[PDB]
């Protein structure tokens, strides 16, 4: 699979925001921002499922930004380990 798993994102950061973001890189198949505040949690993270592995690994580097000790204010696009994969 190629899911993605960008944590730090600002609360500006929209599903369709992501997917055009991502879509660039390549044709998304399944992209949404993890984020709620009413039914939920406040996630702020966002995936990008990509149709090849290739596809999230060349953009993960073209989108991934940084974190620091306090990796949650930057962005970092980076693959998700998935708790179901």
């Amino acid at each position: 699979d190629a899911n993605l798993y960008v944590s730090g994102l600002p609360k500006t950061m929209s599903q369709k925001e992501m997917e055009q973001l991502f879509s660039q890189y390549g044709r998304i198949i399944t992209s949404r921002i993890l984020l709620d505040q009413a039914t939920g949690v406040s996630r702020g993270v966002g995936f990008i499922r990509f149709d090849k592995r290739i596809e999230a690994e060349e953009a993960i580097k073209g989108l991934n930004g940084q974190k620091p000790l306090g990796a949650a204010e930057p962005i970092t696009v980076k693959f998700a380990n998935n708790p179901s994969q």
